[PDB]
């Protein structure tokens, strides 16, 4: 079922702007583009859309409360920096089973300043000699890393 309808669904009868956790995993996505999230959601600190068919987060909106993005096995493969301008306050990121190959695509993730946990399972980037050690000197601001530490 198509995002936008699912967000609609999900939302039972609720203005979007006193929502606080949404979860839109398995729906599908626009083409590969996110659907129906406007910076009307202004509460919403927990976002989670998991297998949407995701290829891109280049058009997420303001979501100045969003401390928890999900977005597992999904083939997002970079524009990452968008993240730091929409939604700067998150601490957990979820990019497990996505299209993450290499450490450049996740160094604009250091404008992340309140970043403590980011999961990267069964990411190509996982196979790196010195795999954490890396993403850790990359990202000092990170605690947790797959679950670890």
């Amino acid at each position: 079922m198509e995002m936008g309808r699912r967000i609609h669904l999900e939302l039972r009868n609720r203005t979007p702007s006193d929502v606080k956790e949404l979860v839109l995993d398995n729906s599908r996505s626009n083409e590969g583009k996110l659907e129906g999230l406007t910076d009307e959601f202004e509460e919403l600190e927990f976002l989670s859309t998991i297998n949407v068919g995701l290829t891109s987060i280049a058009n997420l909106p303001k979501l100045n409360k969003l401390k928890k993005l999900e977005l597992s096995d999904n083939r997002v493969s970079g524009g990452l920096e968008v993240l730091a301008e929409k939604c700067p306050n998150l601490t957990h990121l979820n990019l497990s089973g996505n299209k993450i190959k290499d450490l450049s695509t996740i160094e604009p993730l250091k404008k992340l300043e309140n970043l403590k946990s980011l999961d990267l399972f069964n990411c190509e980037v996982t196979n790196l000699n010195d795999y954490r050690e890396n993403v850790f000197k990359l990202l000092p601001q990170l605690t947790y890393l797959d679950g670890y530490d």
